[PDB]
């Protein structure tokens, strides 16, 4: 069998604040069949230390959803609690196959919408200027489809080595640090006031393919969910 991502100790704190939806929403793993060696091609230790995660298919998914801590259900919070919520990781994103088109690989989703996507995506105009091969911060300031219910961010272009992120959400306030650098200061999350369902997620999310086949990739060297 494939080495087990919880064979190690690096990736059981987050393991035990979540569960493993694969190929899609539906479940795949529990918290403790996580930690207790699940495996498979979809989702196993890479190099020794990479918790990789892989999956194709339009809107199909290998992903970590936050969950209640030790064994809980799942986890629900504000924007606006008064503390900072906060996701770390560590990201190793290879050159993806042809037919990968766009990768979610963290987010922030309550029970309606994703308030925000970092994902990979081959290439894509911003603000009318045209970026390829990089990772972008997709966020909605409204539940709609036209282009004012999000901010597009250019986070960083995609690098061989890993490549860390720090999402922080406090007082409605939504911080993305790229490799210690602050990328994104203070984007509002107002729109969310009132809601009490957000939790972050992690993993490969593939979107918009163009081929079913392509298999999406994406590797973790560190991943950490912390409320402060
Ligand atoms: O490209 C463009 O055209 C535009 O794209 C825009 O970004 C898109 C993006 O490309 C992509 O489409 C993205 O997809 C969203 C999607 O719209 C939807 O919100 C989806 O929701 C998922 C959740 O992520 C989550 O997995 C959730 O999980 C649920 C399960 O569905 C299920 O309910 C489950 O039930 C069990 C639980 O135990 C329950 O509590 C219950 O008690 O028991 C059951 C059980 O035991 O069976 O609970 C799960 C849970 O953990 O909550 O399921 C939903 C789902 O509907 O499947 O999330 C994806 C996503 O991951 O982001 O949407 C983007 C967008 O609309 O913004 C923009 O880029 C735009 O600019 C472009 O133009």
């Amino acid at each position: 069998f494939l080495t087990a991502v919880s064979s190690i100790d690096t990736f059981l704190p987050v393991l035990n604040e979540a569960k493993l939806q694969w190929p899609t929403s539906a479940l795949a793993a529990s918290s403790e069949e996580l930690l207790g060696g699940y495996v498979g091609s979809q989702f196993y230790l890479q190099d020794g230390k990479y918790m990789q995660f892989q999956i194709a298919g339009s809107s199909n998914r290998c992903e970590l959803r936050q969950m209640i801590p030790d064994g809980g259900s799942e986890i629900g919070w504000a924007v606006d609690d008064g503390t900072t919520h906060t996701a770390t990781s560590s990201i190793v994103v290879p050159e993806q196959v042809d037919g990968v088109e766009e990768v979610t690989i963290m987010q922030i989703h309550s029970g309606e919408a994703p308030q925000l996507r970092i994902s990979w995506i081959r290439s894509k105009s911003l603000d009318g200027v045209a970026y390829e091969d990089f990772i972008m911060s997709t966020v909605r300031i409204g539940t709609g489809d036209s282009s004012d219910n999000f901010v597009k961010t250019h986070l960083a272009d995609r690098t061989a080595g890993a490549m860390s992120f720090q999402i922080d959400v406090k007082d409605s306030k939504l911080t993305i640090t790229v490799n210690g650098n602050v990328v994104v200061n203070g984007q509002d999350l107002s729109f969310w006031d009132g809601t009490d369902s957000c939790y972050f997620k992690a993993g490969a999310f593939n979107n918009n393919p163009t081929s079913e086949s392509a298999t999406a990739r994406i590797k973790f060297a560190a991943l950490a969910w912390v409320d402060h």
